[PDB]
């Protein structure tokens, strides 16, 4: 339930903590891509659309 910038930061931290066993490889890559979308030439709106479901699941 925080603002979106603080929620993306939290969500990144929770994925890395939960990936101790390598079980979130694809979710970490989607997260890293979105975090780097202003440098990568990516479509920031389309990546945030596809990642929304994960942010929603972990939103505080």
């Amino acid at each position: 339930g925080g603002d979106l910038a603080n929620e993306i930061a939290r969500c990144t931290k929770l994925l890395n903590a939960l990936n101790s066993g390598g079980d979130l490889a694809n979710e970490i890559a989607r997260c890293t891509k979105l975090l780097n979308a202003l440098n990568s030439g990516g479509d920031l709106a389309n990546e945030i659309a596809r990642c929304t479901k994960l942010l929603n699941a972990l939103n505080s």
